[PDB]
């Protein structure tokens, strides 16, 4: 209750009932890509972007994009050098 945000209060409050409920399935077969939806939505907040939630349509847009990630790469803002 209240405005406490102990640590995932401030981040599940963020989120989508019938979206919440798909991150737990996937994360019963991959919580790599689960633990990656709760993580990204809390990065957004923590950095400053808090312009809207993650819903059903953006949570499985996000998941497909997670398990894309992790294919040997690491360059984002390092290929100017």
């Amino acid at each position: 209750g209240e405005n406490s945000a102990p640590v995932g209060a401030a981040i599940a409050n963020f989120l989508e009932p019938q979206a919440l409920e798909r991150l737990s399935r996937v994360a019963l077969v991959r919580r790599d890509r689960a633990q990656a939806v709760e993580t990204y939505l809390k990065k957004l907040i923590a950095t400053n972007n808090v312009t809207h939630k993650i819903t059903e349509a953006e949570i499985v847009s996000i998941l497909n994009g997670i398990a894309k990630q992790q294919n040997s790469q690491n360059n984002s803002k390092i290929i100017f050098e």
